[PDB]
């Protein structure tokens, strides 16, 4: 029944890459969408999707010491009614 991402935390931080790790439900999750970009910007860095099969993912192309806002869109869906999940976002300085 747990259909809400959790344990969103940072495992490690390299001088040129960050490793984030959250959680994927047990239901049939089509795909996820992780977008990131500095707060108060006119052009977000970027974003990418995944079969929601992996609960972790590596990212690169950022900068140390800077307010970072990440947002994860858990898109499940079944066969018709677009079950718009509950996208959530959190601010964190990395």
């Amino acid at each position: 029944v747990s259909d809400v991402p959790r344990d969103l935390e940072v495992v490690a931080a390299t001088p040129t890459s960050l490793l984030i790790s959250w959680d994927a439900p047990a239901v049939t999750v089509r795909y996820y969408r992780i977008t990131y970009g500095e707060t108060g910007g006119n052009s977000p860095v970027q974003e990418f999707t995944v079969p929601g099969s992996k609960s972790t993912a590596t990212i690169s192309g950022l900068k140390p010491g800077v307010d970072y806002t990440i947002t994860v869109y858990a898109v499940t869906g079944r066969g018709d009614s677009p079950a718009s999940s509950k996208p959530i976002s959190i601010n964190y300085r990395t």
